[PDB]
């Protein structure tokens, strides 16, 4: 490490440096995917945009492999690197909300729960992921979907501008009117094009939400999933209905003879009038007998903080996901045969219906692929014992291969560390090559390669 560069970076960087000798280094480098044990040479905790600029320039000059960390939830483990530098944005957590203009400006290191807390102070909101502590950074740059998406689209579908630090250390504002090629690419292209230090979103009024969660016996699985698939094909935007095949959590609402056994966990909500929501959710809650039924009228920030029942954070995860255009009866059976073999109490086989507002955005308006594929299956193995990695990974892998005949594309934010190759297939040829032209203009060095990578 050349000293003049380091020393001038020390004079510009008004944040915290964590070195491999420091006590807090083992914790600071930990990311949510515990199977990713990497030793960065240097962890930089930025507090403002000039901090990131200094961190970007110093990494460019010094030749260090760049990681960027928002909330650290990368299923591929991109946010920590072996022997490089970590531009850590976790301290840049602030949000300014205009209730009157319905505008939220959030720093690149925000967590979802912080963002939704600030907007819900004015009963405002904009779509994002379902787990409170995942980061706004990586989620939004990949698309971002959740409870508000069928009504209001992806997270990017409400983005209006970004402040971004490009590989050359320059700071650019990208929007629909300013650097619009870059705005297209960051809306689905990940961290490939620079470090976003500020997002601006349009917001929506979201009052109380009538919500429901329940569990169905697996030997009623066929009629439940079929009812689910059949209903969502024509369901109104306001109804979001998700299925999570999993081992029943040992919760008092469920009978003890169901604890630990595979079930279907159905979570449903109605974005709109709670009285219309109660009528709507009752029309979908009885495809089979609902066990452990919880129905509530929750403020939207409570809905955001609910997932997942049991409130356990796993240490180790491996995920295989893809989209479906159709969910045949044979595919439904296949899902059920593999869900019955679930081993860890923290593993889920997620089945989501997007569509709605997501699919009414034209294919080419952003960089997010597969808007016209409604279904998402996410085989999400999650466990604690690091000596058991092979048996839980094998469940995701072998379940994915049995469904390969229905699966196409892939959400970049659900990719596991060994899926660097799925990139061209996930984006498609037209989107991949346009992304490469933005990557050629803004990061021709591929300084930012710790992501679902798009080489220039
Ligand atoms: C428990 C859990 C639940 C999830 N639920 C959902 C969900 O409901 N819906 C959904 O759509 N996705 C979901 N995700 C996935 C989430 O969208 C991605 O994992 C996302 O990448 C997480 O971002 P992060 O910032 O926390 O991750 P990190 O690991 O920090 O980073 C992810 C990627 O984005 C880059 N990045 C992060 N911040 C920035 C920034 N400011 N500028 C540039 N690049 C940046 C990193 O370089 C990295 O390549 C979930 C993930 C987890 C772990």
């Amino acid at each position: 490490l050349d000293p003049a560069t380091l020393a001038a970076f020390s004079a510009a960087f008004r944040g915290e440096l964590i070195w491999p000798s420091d006590a807090d280094y083992d914790e600071a480098r930990r990311i949510w995917n515990g199977t990713i044990d990497r030793r960065p040479a240097l962890i930089a905790r930025c507090t403002s945009t000039p901090d990131v600029v200094a961190a970007v320039s110093f990494a460019r000059k010094s030749g260090l492999l760049v990681a960027v960390r928002g909330g650290g939830h990368s299923m591929a483990g991109h946010s920590v690197c072996d022997g490089g530098i970590v531009i850590d944005l976790s301290l840049m957590n602030s949000i300014k909300v205009s209730r009157r203009l319905r505008r939220a400006r959030a720093q690149g290191g925000c967590l979802l729960g912080a963002f939704d807390t600030a907007t819900q102070a004015h009963m405002l909101a904009t779509p994002a992921g379902m787990v409170s502590h995942t980061g706004l950074g990586g989620l939004v740059l990949g698309g971002g979907f959740g409870w508000l998406s069928r009504k209001y689209g992806l997270s990017i579908d409400n983005l209006t501008s970004v402040e971004i630090v490009t590989a050359d250390g320059g700071v650019l504002t990208a929007s629909d009117t300013e650097n619009p090629d870059l705005f297209w690419a960051v809306r689905g292209g990940g961290g490939n094009f620079g470090v976003v230090t500020a997002f601006e979103f349009d917001l929506h009024r979201v009052g109380p939400v009538r919500f429901a969660s329940t569990y169905y016996s697996l030997d009623e699985g066929p009629q439940v999933i079929r009812a689910w698939r059949d209903h969502m094909a024509t369901a109104p935007d306001e109804l979001t209905w998700a299925l999570y095949l999993r081992l029943a959590p040992p919760l008092p609402e469920l009978p003890a003879d169901m604890h630990g056994k595979p079930v279907i966990c159905a979570m449903s909500c109605w974005i709109g009038d709670p009285h219309e929501g109660e009528r709507q959710l009752e029309s979908i809650l009885h495809a089979g007998k609902p066990h452990g039924l919880t129905k509530a009228t929750l403020p939207y920030r409570a809905l955001q903080a609910y997932s997942f029942p049991g409130a356990v954070v796993p240490d180790r995860i491996y995920t295989k996901s893809g989209y479906l255009n159709e969910l045949s009866d044979e595919a439904t059976d296949t899902v059920l045969e593999h869900a019955a073999d679930i081993a860890s109490p923290f593993t889920q086989l997620e089945l989501l219906y997007l569509g709605g507002a997501v699919a009414r955005v034209p294919d080419d308006a952003t960089a997010y692929p597969n808007r016209q594929s409604p279904f998402v299956t996410n085989l999400a193995a999650a466990w604690m014992d690091p000596t058991e990695d092979a048996r839980h990974t094998a469940w995701a892998r072998e379940g994915y291969r049995a469904l390969a005949g229905h699966l196409s594309g892939g959400y970049v934010n659900f990719m596991n560390p060994g899926e660097a190759d799925r990139t061209r297939e996930a984006y498609g040829a037209a989107k991949f090559e346009r992304l490469q032209g933005v990557k050629a203009k803004y990061d021709p060095t591929n300084l930012f390669r710790l992501n679902q990578n798009i080489p220039p």
